[PDB]
């Protein structure tokens, strides 16, 4: 009983297995777990404050797209499907390392919780200016005419680049500090695996907001303060947890 | 190389490519990935260097370890996969013995590991080979060891390790030092001696100290080990971590650097 923490390393590494996740995302999947001893392995206020905005932001929006990549498809593919259906969102396999034999991988894990689910970024066409070819393709009736993109586990440099775009980005990330999250219009700093269902909750919860409600929501946001705080919360845990000792105690808090 | 010398992030970019050469020639284990990623975040929050707690436990260590009657230092995938030749450079400075031991064996494994570390010594005795003995509480069997080493050891050094198998040595009464960047992990809590340090600046650091401290008196190697405090050591390191967080961060975090 670190269970949790040992099922999903188990998810990534079986993620591997079948194609679906590169090496390096299983590399990123400990930079993500390192933070998440940082912040208690748990969602934060700050983490739900974000998770608010963000959720209000993709019930108003017009053409919203929920971005897959590998280890997203190893983690939460069922909550992925969810999440879009809730929000009425299209879901756009979007990847660095792209083989034609990885989104095979990603798109049938995702049609075994959804068989009929559209797909897009099977074939695209379109691609982010400022980037790769290989990491730079998007599809044109997703990303590319997207006004809203949640972008989780990301890397640095596209959350950038879609932002240069006029894309308005919503990032999932345990590394508040990350240029991807430091770029994000809105950084949930979360683990995806309590942020996706936790979001899924949020969408058919707000749904029943006023559009005045959610503006303002939206309005009041401030992504730079959630971030601090964020920061705030890792700091005042590792004074506390100095304070009181961490060698020989069986659990930490 | 796919990438430049001027790199600000250079090494780090260096040992993910080793790390990774070291899964595909059957050594590192896809878990000694995710390790790695665990090891690079706490390493850049700390400094990419080894700090002066990290120094004080490394001191201790290397003392504790000359004293000791049967020191074993542990090699896994990712050591070999990263410092085959400085663990062997330390193991033979110490005198200690080497003693391969996974979590996820396989004598595919255990076999690549071994000839990696032969590059560098093919005289080399390496213990785990072919391990009969057993730590009470383990799985197992990630819980076996070479009955002429761990199984015998007074003082063992861990690099990377779980967490069960830290406190299970211990409960065995072996002195357990381990390198670990995450504080945070049972097994860093739970060792008696816990170096906060990248492996791959450790293990020549404590080369060094070994051939320095080979000339110190038993007397002195005793006061050294007897003036450690492990519990402070990691209170310090959580703060440093601490400290260096309110000075990435300050400027303002959002957009952007």
């Amino acid at each position: 009983p670190r269970y949790w923490s040992l099922y999903y390393r188990e998810k990534i590494i079986e993620g591997m297995e079948k194609g679906m996740t590169a090496k390096a995302g299983l590399i990123a999947h400990g930079r993500g777990e390192a933070f998440d001893y940082l912040i208690g392995e748990r969602t934060i206020e700050p983490a739900e404050r974000a998770m608010r905005a963000a959720v209000a932001k993709l019930l108003l929006a017009e053409n919203p797209v929920v971005s897959v990549n590998g280890n997203v498809a190893a983690l939460v593919p069922k909550e992925t499907i969810e999440l879009a259906r809730a929000l009425n969102a299209k879901l756009e396999i979007n990847l660095f390392y792209r083989t034609e034999d990885r989104v095979k991988a990603i798109a049938e894990e995702l049609r075994k919780y959804d068989p009929e689910i559209e797909l897009l970024g099977i074939n695209p066409t379109k691609r982010i200016p400022g980037l790769e070819h290989e990491r730079g393709k998007v599809d044109e009736n997703g990303i590319w005419k997207a006004d809203v993109v949640v972008v989780p586990l990301e890397d640095g440099d596209r959350t950038e680049a879609l932002v240069r775009m006029g894309k308005f980005v919503i990032t999932i990330d345990l590394n508040p500090l990350s240029r991807s999250a430091r770029m994000a219009d809105i950084t949930i700093v979360d683990n995806i695996v309590r942020a996706y269902p936790r979001m899924t909750e949020l969408a058919r919860e707000m749904k029943d907001y006023s559009r005045g409600e959610l503006i303002r929501i939206i309005e009041e946001y401030d992504n730079g303060k959630t971030l601090n705080d964020v920061l705030l919360h890792i700091r005042d845990r590792l004074t506390k947890l100095a304070e009181g000792g961490i060698w020989r105690k069986k659990q930490l808090d």
